[PDB]
């Protein structure tokens, strides 16, 4: 009480500005904050909104406070304090009749218990009522803890004991150090940010890539640029797209020669007929002839019904042959003349089927010196060697690799959640220092070594990849 | 002013501040802003637009029936003047009217004015980063509506321009919302969707989707004690408890080998492992290589030896549907687990024992498949010794709904969120079939009755099994 | 033994021919039998080479029964059936040693018990250091279930009781008449030869098909027959996806326009680059702004992470947009922005950066009439109805409903159960005359239906499909 | 000669010097080769028979070496065609021969006469346009061989079969042929129903691998630690305590409570498993408990907590640590008193729900943090189990790295066959801070590191050392 403030709080309506001391004001109506707070309890919940208000109390608790401070500096400990509900009083919130007070800065007691009459928070529960089986006066709370905290130093903790909102006779509230209380971490709780908007973007995030996984068969790399290697394949792959010419894939295992095959292929006239990969190693070569070309039935090795190629199921597309220096001789010699006429004879037949098909090898062995050896045909070789394209490792692009990396990091975070929001820069610079035998294959095996390593900590660990045993 | 600033009572004593008979309270603009941020920081951008938008709005209501009630007659324009001199008033924004046009009567209505010293700017300073939108949202909402009461039709203001967004002044043009052409962005900010529930929808969403991954018993049949249902549930439970082999006699499509799963769950070795094999699977010598295995060596083609799916079966239970599709060899071996608890690899000479519970099934009559020599007597007998027949939903006329209500609660889940609807005279149909396909033609009709339902509230009678 | 079995084996050495009786023969080596009968079971499976090795023996009995017949014509009953092993004894097979033996060719009863001294199969066994853990001498059970039929004229079928190749002491068989035996399916199982190069190619085609699902699906339903309706539709989308105009679906829902976009992109310029599809049913306010455009953490946004749109995800490449009407009016201004000037901003992002996106939208709803009342803007209407492709119900394209099913089927065929592709015309002139109001989405469904209700017979029922209530 | 091929019918044997022969009918072999071909095809048939001859040849060549230890240079080669129509096969007319066993020069050609190959053929015929004389060619190609010591091919230039007038045949050195290839070929072995296993074995793994899986970590024995763990799991099913499972990170604890939970008298009942660690706090409290309808908390629709969709189960707890103390103050009443409230709801719904929570962090202190409850803590560590890191377990290494090994074997259907005895001292010479997950990250990318059939290398995991 005995407010004192009032010759302070000036103000120049011409300019249409508020005024006290230094710091700038605003009048807010009581109705539109009546609907504000229904309409928020309506949409947030009670616990929620509760402790969006005790957090916007304690805010404004904490200006206050500073605020007071820069009015009287040197007045007095008990002047200092009374400062909040003279505040209180002052601003319209509420009218404040203190039965008890104990207070002394150096020793750190502190003690009181207050009355609050004719609560605004109360006036607009009348418009939003119901069970208000808890007391309602929320940002006086707030307030209350900010400015007992500021002035005191230590945490202080009020709790209205009473509440007119849930038909008590009067608002009572009793204000005690954090440290004589029983239990506050549910009020701690009461004071954390919880935002609700990012969880629902990050919920969001994760069932959007979790539905979309289906059919997830698209995006893979290749797409990046920022190396001169990366930038001669990729143009280099949009010459062989636009010609006719089969296309020798020069590379290492485990830098994606397929998905640059299908590229190659989506790149083409032909992206919207088939493309047809076969891996020649999966496939043992006595079955890898018939299911290259298919078999007819009939006495010669024929089954019960008659099967089509692979050939034949890319036709007007594209046929890719990963590790195509392990065909059988005969396949070879069918491979060539399928090559240079378009023809093709099903195993056991003498009738001939004509095809249009693309050809997209693949090899990671030497084939010129493969040929000295007799495992490979001359003129097989001469006819696919006709447009050789070179994939390079990661060691021939290691400034590459950190984009690769990041973008990783993103691929394994909505499966996991942000988990290490870290780089760790000497694990950077141990991966730029590092040959790659598996350029893409270990690159994402070490990085989900990395993710799942990484538990107690938001930086990556340098020892959680390459670690030294 | 004439005469305004004597309208603003208050009595600290009494702790309040009075406008007219409107109670009102006077908050530091410093807090104001760690409010918005919060606020924005909490909910969407558009969330707490529309909270500003919709509390200016009220309080525009109430001091245009605050003006209205103060002078009376005096001029139209005075009065809608009075408006924008409350915004001056209460410290919010300094008002330049650069043009208006007003006929209450007639009720044509245009207005051009700029908003000097908006204390939403002010705000906006404590985020260092330029809005990409207006920022003026009560003060917009608080404009429309007192022009709105003090006209009687519905007036909407939109800000040209702002400060807030890096402009040079904050710039307002005010028209009748049918003079519009797009209104439609405006009404979106009135539109109220709680935010929890969305939270509660998305993480319930995810979580049904990821519970979807790996579970191994949740089919069918659940707390529904129908008399058919409670015979056949406490002769799997008391199956259960033995080692005696069980055979499952019934009709395609009735999923028994989850029953299979039940059944070792309940039975003492559930922490062993349950094997399930179709022998539908070709069986020339492949079924008994993976029935029993195959041991390396010259003595037969094989150059790695591969465990059988008895073996992987050790101290736990193997379930065999079509168990009547057996080479006789396999039968042998079959027989010889079962009387004598072991086998042997083919091209194995020596014996190892083994502790596999055996749980056979099939649709076909075994009585008349032994008849004929198709199956052997000895097998059929230690095999029948605790038969299990399974009905046909043709006399599990009560389980119908609670079957399908189950699967609507999967199914709507299913990329769909869709109704939960039944339409009385669709379930009249569906317990009057005699249903061939038990519980997959159900749960394929109840997925294709989903097909053609819009998410109104009531699934299709001509949506299952329609005229033609 | 006989008069005449010595001096029977008439042979001419240098005319290169063998004769016993009016049969030719050969004489083979023992070491080279056991090797043949080593590479048999080393390539076949042990039952492989069991019922090879029986069936000729049992073709080497009827003829020698037929043999024995012939030489002595008078019966002789015992003396012709003992005839039989005698002529075994000849050849050097083995020794036979009849313990029981009851004969009776009129009455058709049989029973005979007899010991095989010194079976080369035996001896073929000793060159498998492994014990055999079934009896071995084969073709010698066979011969002598073939003489004994063809002696008596009523099936018999002899089993070995005893093998010394199976750690026995001495070869022990019975013989009985088929009809007298209590198991006689394990025997009758070696007179089936199924064609394991068959069963070889059925495997390897069964893994292959599923090993391709690692491949993304080649398409889906959208290739059919030159149907006039189809054809127009073909070629309005052939000239449509060459350009980047922006495309808008009208149909019913059901159509399958996401399959028609993909077809789109792919037959576009922009194939290799991303396609995302997005439908609008996802929920909302402030979410379907964040994700089709993407949101920048700061301040100004309740953003902890920045999050990539799903319009940036279709850089250079495509976007399609289900239900496009069900767009938040700040969408609808955003998508319009990127439509007629290239350009977007994420949520809470100060820069602005430029994109390259196709866009395909789609709708069952009529946006006539939805402009008026404000449901959508006429800006970005008029800017997508620049290029309308309608897709008709399946009621205009019932021609291309056979083509379709057809396609269907095989692919269902697949689908865990090797089952059916039959039609019964029936059923077909019973769907040509429906309005299937769900047009290919319904249809599909009712076909698994059907397949579920049709085991072994090729046509799906005609009552299979919509049985009454 | 035919007056060494002495036999005693008595006995039912043939003889000729030493080695035992047979007779067996040309029939048979019609029909044997008619059925095989209908089951091999013809290239694989002709493969079959031509090794099958060249074994025979093989044979016959040392009998001969054994007949006559003394035969010219001459007639030990032509042993061979007299042995060819000593037993029935063909009649052999040597149109030119030419032989030094010294210089290695090798020439001849012979005509075949009344073969038993054609004859067959005439019974089963058909396309037929290629050579038919399999066995024969084999045996003379090994005869040749064996008896030069040189590689010695054998080609039927023409055959009754194809429609040829009369069967002729050349044999030469095979340095001295065009095409060898083919012929080498045909002799490989081609075990066909090797190729069916691992086919069938491959694809019934690819068929059960969609069927998803139910657990791998527990199950491997023969070391102190785990046995202590699997008798002290073992005697904490039967009972209902709550069980608190302290560990390390990565150690496997929820396929721990699974198997636990099938262990238990509650197997055929739910189990549901919840990470509190993956959720946040605000969502745990309204997850572990559900949520009402109503104004409080707002919920449009009333939804189910996790303990309800457990009832008569049980309810495994990662981090339990990570509570809200409300969430807190609820799991103890559900503890304690078996009831629960969903959020926003006054009455109370009896539930019967095991219960098995887990943590990484020292539980004791963090109660004394004020960010755990006292009485909580007192009730969850009624039984704690502490699961031991694979330092504890380094002599059960091996085990689960040979069965991780093949669990990923068949994840691609064909990879190394070994281990490199030295990276398995550095797998047992390694803290392994992820136990088990990290072991089987460490194994699959070494696996992917490695193609051949050699031993993984020791650098394919923990490579830069
Ligand atoms: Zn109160
Ligand atoms: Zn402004
Ligand atoms: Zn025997
Ligand atoms: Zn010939």
């Amino acid at each position: 009480m005995d407010p004192e403030f009032t010759n302070l709080i000036h103000f120049q309506s011409t300019e249409g500005k508020i005024w006290l001391g230094e710091q700038r004001m605003l009048l807010l109506q009581v109705s539109a904050m009546a609907s504000f707070r229904r309409e928020m309890v309506n949409t947030l919940g009670i616990e929620r909104a509760k402790g969006f208000f005790l957090r916007q109390g304690y805010q404004s608790g904490l200006k206050d406070a500073e605020l007071a401070r820069k009015l009287r500096p040197n007045a007095s400990e008990y002047d200092m304090f009374l400062a909040g509900p003279q505040l209180h009083s002052l601003k319209g919130l509420v009218k404040v009749r203190p039965t008890e007070v104990d207070i002394d800065k150096e020793s750190g007691r502190f003690y009181a218990e207050m009355e609050w009459i004719d609560s605004f928070e109360v006036e607009i529960s009348q418009t939003d009522l119901g069970q208000m089986q808890d007391p309602v006066c929320w940002t006086l709370l707030g307030y209350a803890c900010a400015y007992s905290s500021a002035f005191m130093g230590r945490e202080i903790i009020f709790k209205e004991v009473s509440c007119r909102g849930c038909g008590g006779d009067k608002c009572r509230v009793i204000g005690k150090p954090a440290e004589e209380w029983d239990d506050v971490a549910s009020f701690k709780q009461y004071f954390k940010n919880d935002p609700i908007i990012e969880e629902l973007y990050e919920l969001q995030s994760q069932l959007v890539s979790l539905r979309t996984n289906l059919d997830k068969q698209e995006g893979q790399y290749y797409g990046i640029g920022q190396t001169p290697a990366y930038q001669t394949v990729r143009n280099m792959m949009d010459k062989a797209a636009q010609g006719k010419v089969s296309v020798l894939l020069l590379g290492e295992t485990g830098v994606g020669k397929e998905v640059i095959a299908r590229s190659v292929h989506l790149r083409s006239k032909r992206a919207a007929e088939p493309f047809v990969a076969v891996n020649c190693a999966a496939i043992p070569p006595d079955l890898i002839e018939s299911e290259l070309f298919g078999v007819e039935k009939g006495a010669f090795t024929g089954a019960t019904q008659s099967r089509m190629g692979r050939f034949e199921r890319a036709d007007k597309g594209t046929i890719f042959l990963d590790e195509v220096i392990e065909l059988s001789p005969r396949a070879q010699a069918s491979l060539l003349r399928v090559l240079q006429e378009g023809e093709l004879e099903r195993v056991g037949d003498n009738r001939t089927r004509k095809i249009d098909v693309r050809v997209i090898a693949a090899t990671h062995e030497d084939l010129a010196e493969a040929v000295k050896a007799g495992r490979f045909r001359a003129d097989l070789y001469y006819r696919l060697n006709v447009f050789p394209v070179a994939i390079p490792a990661l060691r021939e692009r290691r400034e590459d690799i950190p984009l690769l990396v990041e973008h990783f990091l993103q691929r394994f975070h909505q499966e996991y959640g942000k988990r290490t929001l870290g780089l760790s820069d000497k694990a950077l610079e141990a991966c730029l220092h590092y040959s790659w035998p598996g350029n893409i294959r270990e690159l994402e095996n070490v990085i989900e070594r990395g993710i799942i390593l990484t538990d107690p900590n938001e930086s990556i660990s340098v020892q959680a990849l390459f670690p030294r045993a």
